[PDB]
């Protein structure tokens, strides 16, 4: 069974024994370099569409922690931008750092953030989440830089429940969140195709970048660092530094909405 981890021996330079696509030619994530990256202006604004979102729980999965969705219907969707159709949203989850230094996968200039939020959603024309990763437009993941700074308000619910998924496996009803208060002022944003960036790192994804982090207090990002990656009463590995770096963007180009 699955192995893969962010530890000493099973971290994002050995993924491609098990998951050759790993050395693929569209992988995620990838360094945004500002002054190569294209205002495109046939792009449009984003839809972020979350009014009728419907949060179901939390879970601890062992790599990071995800905030689920009810995307039986069309709740909580994405469209516009690069995008075709509807993407519904099915979860959002985080990378992070031991420290402030590192954390975010994508990076802008080879600046890392101390963290980053995927809000993953799932093209509806495929019918389910899984004949939908098979497809080169299959997924579309909003992604969003967290920067330790003012705590945000809205991340708030998430972090007090953390304490109670503390180890691998743990869940816990998470209804009622509203994900529009995870989010930045400005839509503005990059945009490439790329992939899932955990196995099974399957090329099936739009990314869309948000340019404007969010700023999150210190003793919030502390919280997350406090969560395991073990099960409970195993020996403790703290949930840290679970971030792919950066992959070769090879032939493909970074796209910007903004001038
Ligand atoms: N990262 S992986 O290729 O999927 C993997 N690494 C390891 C290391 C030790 C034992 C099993 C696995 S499975
Ligand atoms: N980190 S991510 O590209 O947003 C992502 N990776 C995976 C892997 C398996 C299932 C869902 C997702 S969402
Ligand atoms: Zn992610």
């Amino acid at each position: 069974a699955h192995h893969w981890g962010y530890g000493k021996h099973n971290g994002p330079e050995h993924w491609h024994k098990d998951f050759p696509i790993a050395k693929g030619e569209r992988q995620s994530p990838v360094d945004i370099d500002t002054h190569t990256a294209k205002y495109d202006p046939s792009l449009k604004p984003l839809s972020v569409s979350y009014d009728q979102a419907t949060s179901l729980r939390i879970l601890n999965n062992g790599h990071a922690f995800q905030v689920e969705f009810d995307d039986s219907q069309d709740k909580a969707v994405l469209k516009g931008g690069p995008l075709d159709g509807t993407y519904r949203l099915i979860q959002f989850h985080f990378h992070w750092g031991s420290l402030d230094g590192q954390g975010s996968e994508h990076t802008v200039d080879k600046k890392k953030y101390a963290a980053e939020l995927h809000l993953t959603h799932w093209n509806t024309k495929y019918g389910d989440f899984g004949k939908a990763v098979q497809q080169p437009d299959g997924l579309a993941v909003l992604g969003i830089f967290l920067k330790v700074g003012s705590a945000k308000p809205g991340l708030q619910k998430v972090v007090d429940v953390l304490d109670s998924i503390k180890t691998k496996g743990k869940s816990a009803d998470f209804t009622n969140f509203d994900p529009r208060g995870l989010l930045p002022e400005s839509l503005d944003y990059w945009t490439y195709p790329g992939s899932l960036t955990t196995p099974p790192l399957l090329e099936c994804v739009t990314w869309i970048v948000l340019k404007e982090p969010i700023s999150v207090s210190s003793e919030q990002v502390l919280k997350f660092r406090k969560l395991n990656f073990n099960g409970e009463g195993e020996p403790e590995e703290l949930m840290v530094d679970n971030w792919r770096p950066a992959q070769p963007l090879k032939n493909r180009q970074i796209k910007a909405s903004f001038k």
